[PDB]
């Protein structure tokens, strides 16, 4: 039985297929042509891309497969270290940090973060209230200002003040450039070529910038002793119940860098896609706006009011179905095993879960998988197990899921309460790929409903 | 009596003395050397610089002298046109605009603008509340954000959104570059030298940017009929009592451009100098802060509360004494006349009033004229006529005087209510000159008192 494989480039095998600005979208097209599984080879490396719920449900069995660091994550590890996102499950610091931080990311914890989320959300709305008549909004740029500032503030009581700037904060410049470099390393044949020497030097300079700001943030909080109820305070004080150990300061840095990466890259994309779908589907926008108007009856939304925004939740989940913003995750076989009754795997063999394809599995979702329909999530127990995984799988799933959904629900709810929206350019979806997916160049006009804050 | 005169450069006469980054400060030093009057010659022209109250009181006699357009103002007229600032007193549009606008710039008119002034002032306070512990404030840069935005909003219901940017608005970039070219054209031999073709092209392009935006603003408003009740509304509807004529749309544009020049340049300089002198004089800062705390008992300052900030007003007047931010104005003799019983002048002969030197006249102020003492203004009536002229003279005095002082008082009151200030760099005063004066590089730290808004 021969597993499908895309086109090759002689000795380089499939590698040059990733020499593109849009590798995930390319892989989606290959998946459409080849089906639920294909092998992908490079010099000295092989993986298998999975696209169907029936295979992915097996891949998600944690007794058989564990999280793998893709080559992308191995490069991100050069600045995110053994933080939660780029550590192996068997490294002592994973379970330790996981145990310490899980309570700080719970739904109940969101009650405590809510006030600071509102602070940044109000800044966004005020920005849009203050635009002149025929000016427009640069959507992913503003969502990124919001999401980065929220995690900065909620997490570590640090204000990036992104709405006060055109040029990002120096940490963000370095982080964005470090991420770009990490993703660019995947797609260059002969990575030791002299041309890439300057890229490597700038990389080391960006890592240093990140470490020095965050180390300083940690040291400052240690030296002040201030008990600001946030992630940083929790990490400086908390002990892992299992080992009885706290995180050391180096690992705390790695977690902070990791949360900032997450806040910048991934939540902003969700909000950007959600707004994109709303302006392309005005009946959905109407339903979401009506809910926002009916529910958010006070100038400052409450935690309880955000929980009440069911339809806005459904909008966000349908946006995640179509464009899960961190679109692939990797697994390895813990032991020899056979996938799907058909594909034998050896210990250590790697799998890639193509989340956007899983979410277009017609045998699960129906034939209309490209349509934006939030009512797919109106009665969510209808969704089969492992059919919807925008936040990954099992113990290695996104720790920030509740944070991200709370922020996104609050913000999207406020946006729909306060403004009508116009797709003035009839924007053509163009998806930029970094660590994540975003709708590049998405612009709208927002006409104020003149409801005070 | 042969008039004193500074050093000459052969056939260039005194012209090269103004070929300096700091021409007003140069002229002040010359005044120190030469006294109350000196002649200043260049090829094809002459003026006389006055520095004493004794002589300036004659110059300010409107039966004997009228406002002259200095060469600097003649160049500003290429983009400010026949707006109030760059028009001759005998021009029909001067008298029309004067009669139409003056009542809208009264102390009592400020009740109408107060709310919009608070809007921008709160944005400033919030920016500074949001700075992190280690960070500092770029004072003139932030003061200019405030003052430009205030005149934009109050004047024409237009939001430059300066607190949302590092890059100034396109209009501002052009205006600033226009004003720079005007300044540069002064110290320049042959204007039609092909060398300056690019300068002229840039100049024309900046005029276009300025006219296009402002004309659109005006046209947009005329269309809607929206009675926004600002300077633009008054200008579109208002009739000159004398002629019975309104301003035409072209002249309205020049007034708006003129207001924007004014609210950008001179007013922010005042606030920057005031804060400078406050941090250099801690006892004065403390007295002003006591008043602010005693008077501004509400989170939103009221119009009447700003009028009660007597000491803050004294502080601003003392800043204006030392560093009047539009530091000189020009006059011409309406008829042959003798100045000071010594200097015969012919009809058309020109004078320059060197305001910073007038304000250092030891016969009026006492020997300690370099000292910052707001108490000099305990009773502003006590100052002799024509001794204190930071807003110029007579019917050609600053129309924006009450606007500027109300805005500056409000803002400085709020700053002193909400923050303690630290001169963390022990800043060395360095005054940059364009057509106005500012303390370049003035930076402070502001520690919040944590009083909510
Ligand atoms: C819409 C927003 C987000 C999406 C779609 C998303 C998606 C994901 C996915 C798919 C994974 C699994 C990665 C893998 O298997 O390799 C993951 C892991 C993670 N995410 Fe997110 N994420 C989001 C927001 C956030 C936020 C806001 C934070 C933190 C502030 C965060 C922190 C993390 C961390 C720490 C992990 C690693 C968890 C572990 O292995 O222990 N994420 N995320
Ligand atoms: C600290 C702030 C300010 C200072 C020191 C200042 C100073 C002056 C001075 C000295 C003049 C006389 C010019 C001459 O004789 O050639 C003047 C004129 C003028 N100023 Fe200001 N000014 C300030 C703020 C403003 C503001 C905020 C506005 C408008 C919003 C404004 C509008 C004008 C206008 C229109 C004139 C021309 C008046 C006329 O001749 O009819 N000024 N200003
Ligand atoms: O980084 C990796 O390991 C894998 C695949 C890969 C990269 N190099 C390989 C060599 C042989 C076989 C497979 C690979 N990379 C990808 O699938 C990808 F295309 F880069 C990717 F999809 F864009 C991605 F990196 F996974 C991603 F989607 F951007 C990421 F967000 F990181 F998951
Ligand atoms: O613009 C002018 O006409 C006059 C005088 C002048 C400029 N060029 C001259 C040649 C010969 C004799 C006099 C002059 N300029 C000045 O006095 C000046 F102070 F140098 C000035 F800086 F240019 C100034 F323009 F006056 C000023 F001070 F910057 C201004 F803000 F405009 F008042």
């Amino acid at each position: 039985k021969e597993m499908p494989q895309p086109k090759t480039f002689g000795e380089l095998k499939n590698l040059p297929l990733l020499n593109t600005d849009k590798p995930v979208q390319a892989l989606m097209k290959i998946a459409d042509e080849l089906g639920e599984i294909f092998k992908f080879e490079a010099p000295g490396r092989v993986t298998r891309y999975l696209s169907s719920q029936r295979l992915i449900k097996e891949a998600c069995d944690e007794s058989r497969f564990d999280k793998n660091l893709s080559q992308a994550l191995k490069f991100v590890r050069d600045f995110a270290g053994d933080g939660l996102f780029t550590s192996w499950t068997h490294e002592k610091n994973w379970k330790k940090a996981h145990n310490i931080l899980l309570p700080s990311f719970s739904q109940q914890a969101m009650k405590g973060y809510h006030a600071m989320m509102v602070d940044i959300a109000v800044q966004l709305v005020q920005k849009w209230e203050r635009l002149n008549a025929d000016e427009h909004i640069e959507v992913p740029e503003d969502m990124t200002r919001l999401t980065l500032d929220t995690i900065g503030l909620c997490g570590f009581n640090y204000r990036f003040n992104s709405f006060y700037r055109d040029q990002p904060h120096p940490f963000i410049t370095s982080m964005v450039r470090a991420l770009d470099e990490a993703m660019n390393k995947l797609q260059r044949a002969n990575p030791d070529d002299p041309a890439y020497d300057e890229n490597k030097r700038q990389f080391q300079e960006d890592i240093k910038v990140m470490n020095d700001l965050v180390d300083k943030i940690i040291a400052d909080r240690k030296a002040s002793g201030e008990q600001s109820d946030d992630l940083l305070t929790h990490m400086l004080n908390g002990k892992d119940p299992e080992t009885g150990e706290p995180l050391d300061d180096e690992n705390i840095r790695y977690q902070i860098i990791t949360f900032l990466i997450a806040g910048h890259e991934t939540t902003s994309g969700l909000l950007s896609f959600a707004l994109y779908f709303l302006v392309k589907n005005p009946h959905v926008l109407q339903k979401a706006a009506e809910e926002a108007a009916r529910v958010l009856v006070d100038p400052v939304p409450s935690y309880k009011q955000v929980k009440q925004l069911k339809y806005v939740g459904m909008v966000l989940n349908e946006a995640l179905r179509l464009w899960p913003t961190f679109p692939a995750f990797s697994l390895y076989a813990k032991e020899d095993t056979v996938l799907g009754g058909e594909y034998p795997l050896e210990k250590g063999d790697e799998l890639m879960v193509l989340i956007p394809q899983l979410h277009r599995d017609k045998t699960i979702w129906g034939d209309d998988v490209e349509e934006f329909r939030p009512e797919r999530f109106e009665n969510p127990s209808a969704i089969p197990q492992h059919a919807f995984k925008p936040f990954g799988n099992g113990q290695r799933a996104c720790i920030g899921q509740q944070f991200a959904l709370h922020e996104a629900t609050l913000v999207l709810g406020m946006m729909l309460k306060h403004f009508d929206f116009e797709d003035h350019t009839n924007y053509e979806l163009d998806i930029k790929e970094t660590l994540t997916l975003k709708p590049e160049g998405f612009v709208v006009k927002a006409k104020s409903k003149k409801i005070p804050l």
